């Protein structure tokens, strides 16, 4: 009598502990998985940054019309998609935030378009080497640049490394066909 | 309570930058940018709240839709779909305050505190101070 | 028949210490070949 | 179940380093801007 | 999982130093190039 | 494990997400998320 | 008789692990506030 | 039952982390003086 | 529990951080009334 | 890659081998073994 007491409890202690085991190990398993991806992204968000290598600007009648980044893949970075990176404008004028376009060259309006100088992609950074044109357009995003004003540039990549850059136009631009900004 | 511990500290906002726009001599708009925390979920703006602490005032405000703003924050989206949720790493929203409404116009030096809480309970914060030249200035950076 | 519980949820801990224990060395190693470059 | 905890623990480390790390950048790009200028 | 923090300020600390170096190096060209002519 | 991803559903794109709770006979439960890389410009073969 | 005697135990079980709970995060309660000042 | 495992583990580390607190602190101080000097 | 050790080494890591940023402003005090006689 | 930003256009230089070149560079080997690749800290370049 005692003894068949026992044999069927048993059972409901060895189901309720394989209940306990089950629910340590699956929350285990999603923390492992939201762990792992948690470090992959934040050290993307450290490490894949742009670095800006020089912004010369073409210059009309006696205004800067393009701003011209030329930018490169950073110090021990992954493939950046510049296609899906938004730069930040605040200047004398305007305050937007500009986003990719597929090839505008003039009619880039607030997009910015990226012409590939080295490497094989024109929108991606895959190595060291490959380097990056990034057009910007003056008089669409507000005003022909005039003498001697400032533009603060915020490339952000899709992680969320930003680069910031201060563009100087010269204090003069008398008969200069391109400038240094 | 396993999915929503790790949902309160991983889905966290980062706010990219804070740029104001001055009218006259005064910042009267606070926009935000803002991205996903490494690792988050969908995190949504609509069901989120915005603690300003301010020179003037001291509220908390919470969501709206569509300059007649008041005691609440709008979600304009600047990449990606969506307006009110953030969906992928990439995505971007701005976050819309009238400061002139919430309380006072800022002026110059005014410094103000950003709590955003998401859904979730997680916090971030930014300090948000006005420069203390807005001598011929557009739109300046907080 | 309270040691046979103890004996099932036992081994759980173990992987589940396993586990932890698993992402934290994986996660290192990526951030060190990382770091390194 | 101290598996667990220390999962969670886990991910909030490496985002305080992202914190930080964003700190010392930012302040650094912020410089490079004005003292080439 | 100290570890694990230390390696990501580390990258931080690299990059921010190689910014330095960069405003130095570009300064004193410009200067030499405009103390040469 | 041999997975065809273009017939189980479409050609996984860049950016993908797929959940994978591979289940023994007996209960037990693996769930791993696998993550597409980000951008595949130029690789043949990738570490989901 | 052995469920009994079963029931009685479980009660003390589930009271007894709500005692360890309470402690557990108490004491937490006071390190964050003492972490945070 | 495994409330009071709990328990007696819980007071292990709040020790083992100020044992860990007091050598890192005073590790510190002989620097402190070393560095000011 | 893990949480518990680490919030005790929290605050032990503060406290070692400003004992570092005391001596190394203190240190740079000295040097500047040095440097100005 | 070079830069050159003169009186009249504001180009940016790449190396196309075998020239005498639009808008690119050449580099023959002044001094050196390799005419592309300097090795060492005698090497000269042009
Ligand atoms: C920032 O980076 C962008 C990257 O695109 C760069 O863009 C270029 O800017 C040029 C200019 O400075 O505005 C544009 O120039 C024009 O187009 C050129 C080309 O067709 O793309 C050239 O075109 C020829 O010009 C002759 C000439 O007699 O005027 C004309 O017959 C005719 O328009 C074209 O004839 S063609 O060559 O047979 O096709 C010319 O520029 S040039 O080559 O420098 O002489 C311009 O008309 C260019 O298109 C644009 O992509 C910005 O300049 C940077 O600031
Ligand atoms: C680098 O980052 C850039 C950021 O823009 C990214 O660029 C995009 O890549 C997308 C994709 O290739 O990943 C391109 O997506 C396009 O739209 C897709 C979808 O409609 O959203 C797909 O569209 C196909 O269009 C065909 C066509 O006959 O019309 C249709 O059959 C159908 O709508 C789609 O079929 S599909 O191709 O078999 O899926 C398609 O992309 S795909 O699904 O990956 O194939 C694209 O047309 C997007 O245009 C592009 O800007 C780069 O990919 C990154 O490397
Ligand atoms: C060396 O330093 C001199 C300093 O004078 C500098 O050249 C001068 O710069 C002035 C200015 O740009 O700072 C030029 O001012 C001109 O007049 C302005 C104003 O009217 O007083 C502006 O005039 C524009 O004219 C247009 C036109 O369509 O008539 C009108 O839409 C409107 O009146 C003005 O529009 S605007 O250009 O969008 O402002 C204009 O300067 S501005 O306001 O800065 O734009 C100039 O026409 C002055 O002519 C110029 O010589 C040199 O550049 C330095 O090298
Ligand atoms: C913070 O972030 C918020 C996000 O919304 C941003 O808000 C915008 O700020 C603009 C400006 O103040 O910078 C506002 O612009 C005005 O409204 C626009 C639109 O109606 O929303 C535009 O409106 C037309 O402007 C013409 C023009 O001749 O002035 C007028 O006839 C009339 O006001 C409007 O006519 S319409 O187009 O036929 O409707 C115009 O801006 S524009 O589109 O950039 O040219 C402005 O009048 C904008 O409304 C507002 O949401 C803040 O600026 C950030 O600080
Ligand atoms: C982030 O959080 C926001 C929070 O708003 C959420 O966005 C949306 O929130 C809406 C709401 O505020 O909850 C949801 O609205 C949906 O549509 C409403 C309306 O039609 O516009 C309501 O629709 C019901 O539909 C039934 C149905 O039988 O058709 C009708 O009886 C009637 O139209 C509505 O009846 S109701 O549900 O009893 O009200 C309803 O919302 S409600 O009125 O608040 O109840 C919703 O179906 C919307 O779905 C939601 O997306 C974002 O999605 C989050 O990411």
């Amino acid at each position: 009598q005692v003894g068949i007491g026992t044999l069927i409890v048993f059972i409901a202690m060895v189901l309720v502990a394989a209940i306990a085991a089950g629910v340590l190990i699956n929350t285990a398993g999603y923390l492992q998985s939201k762990g792992s991806a948690t470090g992959e992204e934040a050290s993307a968000q450290v490490s894949n940054r742009i670095n800006i290598v020089s912004a010369y600007g073409n210059v009309x009648x006696x205004x800067v019309d393009y701003v011209n980044l030329t930018v490169r893949q950073a110090a021990g970075a992954d493939n950046i998609n510049l296609x899906k990176s938004t730069i930040q404008w605040i200047g004398p004028d305007x305050a937007t935030t500009l986003t990719y376009x597929x090839x505008x060259x003039x009619x880039x309006x607030e997009n910015f378009t990226t012409x590939s100088i080295k490497g094989x992609x024109x929108x991606v950074l895959v190595d060291q080497s490959d380097r990056i044109k990034v057009i910007m357009y003056a008089x669409x995003v507000x005003x022909x640049l005039x003498x001697g004003x400032e533009v603060q540039l915020t490339v952000t990549t899709q992680y969320g490394s930003k680069t910031t850059y201060w563009a100087q136009v010269p204090e003069s631009l008398k008969d200069k066909n391109a400038v240094x900004l």
